[PDB]
């Protein structure tokens, strides 16, 4: 499984990720445990702008693993990329219940409420991206 693993990688380093979710897929059927393949499967379709897939791989791999602020964030765009901006609202706060420090997570949830015409909202969470990374 770690060579089939990593041989996606090589290809979605690349920007390949049709050849990347072949090669994950292969990973997933030795060891269909792995949170890491079926994340990096998420990322691949993700990056296919195939938000609907990518939200289900992301789904199995939070399912196996609900620790990583990044994976939740990551899912909250996928959310947001279908227009959903309920959804990642709620992705985006469980990634900053796990990492506070995440200009990342403030910033996108900013965007959701900006999109919902909510900018009393919006302009809250930047501020609060902008006191991580004032250079932002
Ligand atoms: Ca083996
Ligand atoms: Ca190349
Ligand atoms: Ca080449
Ligand atoms: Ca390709
Ligand atoms: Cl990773």
């Amino acid at each position: 499984a770690e060579a089939w693993y990593n041989l996606g990688n090589a290809y979605y380093k690349q920007g390949d990720y049709d050849e990347a979710i072949e090669y994950y897929q292969k990973a997933l059927e030795l060891d269909p445990r792995s949170a890491e393949a079926w994340y990096n499967l998420g990322n691949a379709y993700y990056k296919q702008g195939d938000y609907d897939e990518a939200i289900e791989y992301y789904q199995k791999a939070l399912e196996l693993d609900p620790r990583s602020a990044e994976a939740w964030y990551n899912l909250g765009n996928a959310y947001y990329k279908q227009g959903d901006y309920d959804e990642a609202i709620e992705y985006y706060q469980k990634a900053l219940e796990l990492d506070p420090r995440s200009a990342e997570a403030w910033y996108n949830l900013g965007n959701a409420y900006y999109k919902q015409g909510d900018y009393d909202e919006a302009i809250e969470y930047y501020q609060k991206a902008l006191e991580l990374d004032p250079r932002s």
